[PDB]
């Protein structure tokens, strides 16, 4: 082939410019994202009972939904959770790689036949069925200056104003509102309501006749009458809009005539749907909106998008109500692309300027600035063929493999040079006779690359995807350029290259003294093979310790701007003592961190363990990172001085921590274990158990540490049991009982009504004041049968039990998750089997599971050993089918521990763990170190054959030959990979994990298999011989 | 295009000073005006609804509103024309 | 949304649906409209070439969450999702 | 038909129509099938 | 090779529109739309 | 149980997963239990 | 119809340029496919 395009250059020049328009289409034409989808798809359903408790929501509708879902494709495991504030969530998490619309409408299929099951509350409120794997792309907090009005007035304004716009924004692929519009609230008054001798049923009653829609029909209708000549429609619309309106709702006519209204026993006023939360933002009334990106959508043009829409909104805002932006991801996602960009073309630069200091000739030069930028563009072709997009990790698996390009291009460039200079042959019979000499090699190191990296996408879960990403992207680009090496730069060479003192003189006769020190010094080395061998067993050793001694990891923690700090008062504590603490948790980020924390974003009332009044969270927002110096200014130090002053708070479990890497993902750290129940024993036998193995982890200190609960304990709680025997004989209807209990102390739902072209909720609940303490109980008021108000302390009697506040299940069956990691230096399978034989001494009928995270682990621990002898198997055969003998690769497969070493030595000495990138790093360090040796090993062996040289001339001639090429490629890299090494700015954790790796790897690959694969040739040589 | 429509009103205080159910109000416009599926039956082998409705003669001018009783609370019957009023309003019959 | 006009059609259904159809796959367009009948109407066009199945499935995953905003009524009478036409393929006509 | 035009009218406009192309255009047109209360255009009484 | 999914999708939207038509006692005992045949892949005793 | 297959699904491998997930049960089983295995038709396809 | 008109120019151009390409691919120079794509003009007018 490469003969072919030498005579056709033309032919190369159009493949090549085909390759470019397909690259710049194609960039033109492709998503960018921060991160792909990582994480199993996951469909969560919500219902809402409100005022109901945690074993009310459980039994009356987790129970329910999860007895009825059943065939439902692909199904890993399933969760729920019915919390105190009446909500209840189940998790249906599905096997990787899952249609997620699928899914969807299938969770929503089973619901739909299941949800008249549900009570008439539920039912009333909506069960909500959506992804839970994704993310948001940005959160738009809308906050108000001048303090008029409160957050539901904010929460109704963007509902009714600034979702719409938001929603049809181009690649807006999802709006959520924190928060909800109006909802008429009616707040009832039990002595008045006792006064007028009515009771809230009365009042629910009354509330659900009116405003109710009727068919009047039509004036004229048919069938009509022989002679009709009018035909109109009616329209009857009894219908209620205004709190006047809804005041004048007639609950009673006295015996005297007089009219009792609504408004005479109740204070109707426009409030929110629910006031568990109360979100501020610096200490004012907020609300927000949560925008989710699209599929196939550019974030970068989204967000832009989203502000512009914004900013012309703006002139219309009501007094003094602006937008802010607590969460963002698109600065980060800029700055990352911005910087592989600057990465790739400072290496393309690099390799120019090495390329003239060594060849010393501009027409030489321009070769690989040809074609490397051919390799990128059709490496963005291939991947939007493939349904990639423009992301993190496709774009670090670019920077990794901008190494196999420039080697591929120098190999070709230089060895041509090399044979015009010698030889002195004209640049096309020069490169006819060079292309002779790599173009099986190219396709071996094509297969050998491929053989290394292909089996690396084979691996399942979340680890899957993510070396899926870098895997193809590194297989396309080295495919193109070892297509583009056989095409194109042979054509460039033959025509480009004209025929072959000073700084320039004086480096010439330094590297030809140089050359000539290590000619002799590996011909001094090849007399004593013997004792070399000794120091590359010493050299694996400390390989294995090395690798045996490095911490694993997932993925590098990142200052993304912003992190979190949660709060947890105390059982039983309310809403203004969390709002205090969080006010003092704002003052000190503001005050004392008023150089690095540009916001504060304090929900009250939410949670991730979970939600209710004692529990709260702030979302601080920090500033743009060139504002913040230093590593004392990063979020790290932030967090950890924070961690310092919070636990001086003797009020609440106050402590911060930054964002996960992916939030799609959880911490990915530790074990996530379940406790189930097998036996029906109970939650009180479930939670003795659940201590029990408390009890037994605390006597391994040295294996399991930091295992704690995730969730809520048991806490008091009201019981008010209703006596059937005094209620029937005051002749009081148990309904009757429990509709006032209900309404007045949780709330009722009772219709809606249509203000400003919406429909709205319709709320009655008692008045704040009368619903407070147990001494209130005795103020509410039942009709009996005769017409007598009876109160409830006449029939009822109460007491203070214990319950928890939030129950669990997975997979159906109660459950206790149980949170926790490995000690230092021992791996994740040790804790995980340790937890494993000591809940196996648990009572009977108590069992357990893994989910998550070691769900992933379990799955991709079965797969990590086979997809590497398989790679070892196929790169065996590749090079014994090049090399046609059994036992010449051997002297390529010994390299791979080289280049290991040095990325050890690196990750080590700096402090880094063995996180994804670093696998990636290593597998291309290897590659390039196999490319290397495998050209070595190929010219000593042709140098042998064909011209009938010894073992160990050949030998000396192939390294004098091949000794300037893996200079010149490993300075480039090196050089090319240093700013990511340096780099501590934005995203730099990604940057240092991609960067000191293959700097290390390198490093000790050029400087030790230059003079090491030399020996491995000449052993393997000497002992299979005849 | 737009076309007449004939709104009447309910004056509910005067619903329930003549002791006039609003739901009963309702029930009878809607089933004698419009037209009220009750339920089904089976017309050889095959289910079928049932339709109740008034006489096309007693649902055609506006005063045919006044024709229709109404039933008290105490068992007294009450017409539309004590307890409601009627307009003529343009509309859109369908906005797009 | 039976006895509604065209403007409570719109306010309360048709908006309510649109603002969630939206940012589906491959949508090139959407008309809807709401009769005096209290019929509403959203005809959703996709990309040619996109996949109506999947089109569908998406549609209804959307829908099923503005379901619970809109009026108890609507929720009774059921919402419809199906594959839309225009143009008739035929006319059979039978007479006697 | 004008905005609260009945079925008789609708009625009278498509007899109309249909005697118009089974006379006027009786060699070209075959048949007629006039849907009264039916359009593309919402339905109606006005409509045909 | 009608895709069993979409299929199962198209039949429960249209039963969607006739469940409330049914009774009540149907709707609360549930109605289920499996997408199965009349014969037994496999049955499993249990005894004591 | 009668288990019935799922249209478009593999018959061995949803014996087997079935298969592993009683393995998952008998522990938690009372004493006396016993689960046998009075129909099959998979291993007829997996022997022939 | 206004989605062709606006995307008719771009698929006249794309089609001019692979043709050329194609044609100095073949004919392994850049002045024959020069020689050859001056003759468009001469049938876009008879078409016209
Ligand atoms: C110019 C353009 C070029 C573009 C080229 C792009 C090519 C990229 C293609 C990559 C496509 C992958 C997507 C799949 C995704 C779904 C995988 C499912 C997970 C389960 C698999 C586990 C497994 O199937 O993995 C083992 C399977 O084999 C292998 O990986 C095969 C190795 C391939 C070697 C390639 C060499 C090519 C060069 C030859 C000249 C089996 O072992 P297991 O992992 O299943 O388990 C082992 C335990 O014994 C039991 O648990």
């Amino acid at each position: 082939m490469p003969n072919f395009f030498i005579d056709r250059p033309i032919f190369a020049w159009v493949i090549a410019i085909i390759i470019m328009l397909a690259g710049g289409l194609s960039i033109l034409k492709l998503p960018v994202a921060q991160y792909p989808t990582i994480a199993p798809p996951a469909i969560s359903i919500t219902a809402m009972y409100p005022g109901a408790d945690a074993e009310t929501v459980q039994n009356t509708v987790t129970q329910v939904i999860e007895q009825n879902m059943n065939g439902i494709d692909h199904l890993m495991y399933m969760s729920s959770n019915g919390d105190s504030t009446g909500t209840a969530t189940i998790t249906l998490t599905f096997e990787s790689g899952t249609d997620p619309d699928i899914a969807q409408v299938q969770v929503q299929n089973k619901l739909a036949l299941a949800t008249p099951l549900l009570p008439q509350e539920v039912q009333q409120q909506g069960i909500s069925v959506e992804k839970a794997s994704s993310s948001f792309l940005m959160v738009v907090g809308v906050i108000n200056t001048n303090g008029t009005m409160n957050q539901d007035d904010i929460s109704d304004y963007v509902a009714a104003n600034m979702k719409d716009p938001i929603s049809r924004t181009s690649g807006v692929g999802d709006v959520q509102l924190f928060g909800s519009q109006y909802a008429m609230r009616i707040w009832m008054d039990p002595n008045k309501l006792n006064n007028f001798q009515l009771t809230p049923v009365d009042v629910i009653s009354a509330l659900k006749a009116q405003n109710a829609q009727v068919a009047a029909g039509q004036l004229g209708g048919t069938p009509p009458v022989k002679g009709q000549q009018l035909n109109a429609s009616i329209i009857a619309q009894t219908r209620l809009t205004n709190t006047e309106e809804f005041g004048n709702i007639l609950l009673k006519v006295n015996q005297d005539g007089s009219q009792v209204r609504l408004r005479d026993v109740a204070k109707i006023e426009l409030g929110g749907e629910s006031y568990d939360v109360v979100a501020k933002f610096n200490g004012q009334p907020a609300s927000g909106l949560g925008i989710k990106l699209a599929t196939g959508a550019n974030a970068l043009d989204t967000a832009n998008a989203i502000r512009a829409e914004l900013a012309k909104m703006e002139p219309f805002f009501p007094s003094g109500m602006k937008i802010v932006y607590p969460y963002d991801t698109t600065p980060f996602v800029k700055i990352s692309i911005h910087e592989v960009v600057k990465t790739l073309v400072e290496a393309i630069i690099l390799v120019f300027l090495v390329m003239y200091l060594f060849l010393q000739n501009f027409r030489a030069t321009l070769i690989p600035t040809i074609a490397v930028p051919v390799v990128l563009l059709g490496t963005f072709a291939v991947l939007a063929a493939f349904g990639f997009s423009i992301n993190t990790l496709t774009m670090f698996g670019m920077v990794l493999a901008i190494g196999l390009l420039v080697d591929d291009a120098i190999v070709v460039v230089e060895n041509v040079e090399r044979v015009m200079a010698e030889e002195g042959l004209p640049p096309k019979e020069a490169t006819r006779k060079s292309m002779g000499q790599i173009q099986g090699a190219l396709v071996g190191i094509a297969m050998v690359l491929s053989a290394v990296f292909i089996p690396m996408a084979f691996f399942g879960g979340s680890t899957g995807a993510i070396y899926r990403q870098f895997s193809i992207t590194i297989v396309s680009a080295m495919a193109l350029s070892v297509l583009v090496a056989l095409i194109l730069t042979p054509a460039l060479c033959a025509t480009m290259l004209k025929p072959i003192t000073g700084f320039f003189g004086w480096f010439n006769r330094m590297f030809d003294k140089s050359t000539h020190h290590y000619t002799d010094s590996v011909g001094n080395i090849l007399r004593s093979t013997g004792r070399y061998l000794v120091l590359y067993l010493i050299i694996v050793v400390g390989m294995a310790w090395l690798f045996v001694r490095l911490p694993s990891s997932f993925l590098p923690d990142e200052d993304q701007g912003v992190f979190l700090s949660m709060a947890q008062l105390p059982a039983g504590a309310t809403q203004e003592r969390t709002q205090k603490v969080l006010d003092e948790m704002t003052n000190y980020y503001l005050t004392k961190e008023k150089d690095n924390v540009e916001s504060v974003f304090a929900v009250n009332g939410f949670g991730f363990a979970g939600r209710g009044q004692n529990t709260g969270i702030a979302f601080v927002s920090l500033k743009d990172w060139s504002q913040r110096p230093g590593e004392e200014n990063k979020v790290e130090a932030i967090t950890a001085r924070a961690m310092g002053y919070f636990s001086q708070i003797k009020d609440a479990m106050v402590f911060a921590f930054n964002l996960p890497a992916i939030v799609e993902l959880g911490t990915a750290t530790g074990f996530d274990f379940e406790l189930i129940d097998q036996g029906g024993l109970g939650h009180e036998k479930l939670t003795q158990a659940r201590n029990q193995l408390f009890g037994m982890v605390a006597q391994h200190p040295d294996v399991l540490t930091g295992v704690r609960p995730n969730g809520l304990e048991d806490t008091p709680q009201f019981k008010i049991d209703i006596d059937q025997e005094k209620a029937q004989a005051l002749g009081v209807s148990i309904s009757d009982i429990n509709t006032t209990l209900g309404a007045a102390w949780g709330g009722s739902y009772v219709n809606d009504f249509i203000d400003r072209g919406r429909v709205k909720k319709v709320y009655i609940m008692s008045e704040a004041k009368y619903r407070m303490l147990p001494e209130d109980i005795g103020k509410w008021y039942v009709r009996g049968s005769d017409g007598q108000m009876v109160p409830f302390s006449a029939f009822s009697t109460s007491r203070w039990e214990y319950g928890s506040p939030r129950l669990e299940r997975y997979n159906g069956l109660p459950s206790l998750e149980i949170l926790g990691q490995a000690a230092p230096g021992k791996s994740t399978g040790e804790a995980m089997a340790l937890m494993e034989e000591l809940a196996g001494k648990l009572p009977s009928g108590i069992g357990y599971d893994w989910t998550g995270m070691s769900y992933q682990e379990r799955l991709s621990g079965n797969q990590a050993p086979a997809l590497y002898a398989i790679s070892l198997i196929v790169v065996f055969l590749c090079l014994a089918a090049l090399y046609e003998s059994w036992s010449i690769p051997f002297s390529v497969m010994l390299v791979v521990p080289l280049g290991v070493v040095g990325a050890l030595l690196a990750a080590t000495f700096r402090g880094l763990t063995n996180d994804v990138y670093f696998q990636v790093g290593l597998l291309t360090t290897i590659g390039l170190s196999a490319k290397n040796a495998i050209l070595i090993v190929e010219f000593a062996k042709d140098l042998m054959e064909k011209e009938g040289k010894g073992l160990i001339e050949a030998t000396l001639e192939a390294v004098r030959m091949r000794l300037r090429p893996i200079l010149m490629t490993s300075l480039a890299f090196i050089l090319g990979v240093m700013p990511l090494v340096i780099s501590s700015g934005a995203g730099s954790g990604a940057q240092n994990a991609v960067g000191t790796g293959v700097m290390g790897g390198m490093v000790t690959a050029t400087i030790l298999a230059i003079f090491f694969v030399p020996v491995f040739f000449v052993v393997v040589r000497r002992r299979f011989s005849k």
